[PDB]
């Protein structure tokens, strides 16, 4: 089963739910492009490979409340991700994978 979160609360906040999830070795997440646009969702090659979390970072850009975007998790590992631009509070989230 592939996991997914949404880019910020539904109410209008920013913070990802669910903030981390669990996903499968090859499984996917998709992430949905709820609201507070512009979202990125940029990955740090932090404890993986820079490729990796090259390919698995989305430079992708979502306004649009529609375009999701998916990514692949081959390697068994934890993956972090952030939101740059979007003004400071802190878009923390985690991937955490079996
Ligand atoms: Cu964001």
């Amino acid at each position: 089963a592939n996991a997914t979160v949404k880019m910020g609360s539904d109410s209008g906040a920013l913070v990802f739910e669910p903030s981390t999830v669990t996903i499968k070795a090859g499984e996917e997440v998709k992430w949905v492009n709820n609201k507070l646009s512009p979202h990125n969702i940029v990955f740090a090659a932090d404890g993986v490979d820079a490729d990796t979390a090259a390919k698995l970072s989305h430079k992708g850009l979502a306004f649009a409340a529609g375009e999701s975007f998916t990514s692949t998790f081959t390697e068994p590992g934890t993956y972090t991700y952030y939101c740059e631009p979007h003004r400071g509070a802190g878009m923390v989230g985690k991937v955490v994978v079996d």
